[PDB]
DNA sequence: GCGTAATCTAATCAACA
DNA sequence: TGTTGATTAGATTACGC
């Protein structure tokens, strides 16, 4: 990988609970779920995302070492993140960045934001996609 | 150093031209 | 329908405290 990641947010109290109270209430929230508590609780909705990857990853690790069944999925699924639309100078701008970066830091992706108009959150995806088609 | 946010791969679901 | 964006499980990495 590259060098640079993201500076690593620390959770106030009070947003620790307002994650764990809603991960309570369905551990697989939509986008209109994420974005709702992000705004809540003041945080970008990418944040509250990677959250819930990570407080599954702990839950799902906890009640397999409680020899525990994970509810799992439930109630209806909730909507996902629209498709983003990504235009050919947009493609265009990532191809040329990722034939010199495969891994680009937080830097380098906060600026093809600024380039392309597209979220940073977005573009950190869109390299994980080509990654894993191209090598 | 600990705890865990941030990052990663791989497999898969699914929108859209 | 094929391309590719979005999500998941789970492993790993590297920071704030």
């Amino acid at each position: 990988r590259g060098r640079g990641r993201r500076r690593r947010l620390v959770w106030t109290p009070s947003q620790s609970e307002a994650l764990r109270a809603c991960f309570e209430r369905n551990p697989y929230p939509g986008i209109a779920t994420r974005e709702r508590l992000a705004q809540a609780i003041g945080i970008p909705e990418p944040r509250v995302q990677i959250w819930f990857q990570n407080e599954r990853s702990r839950q799902l690790r906890q009640h397999r070492r409680e020899s525990r069944p994970w509810p799992g999925r439930r109630g209806p699924p909730e909507g996902r993140r629209k498709r983003t639309a990504v235009t050919g100078s947009q493609t265009a701008l990532l191809l040329r960045a990722f034939e010199k970066d495969r891994f680009p830091g937080i830097a380098a992706r906060e600026e093809l934001a600024r380039e392309t108009g597209l979220p940073e959150s977005r573009i950190q995806i869109w390299f994980q996609n080509r990654r894993a088609r191209h090598p």
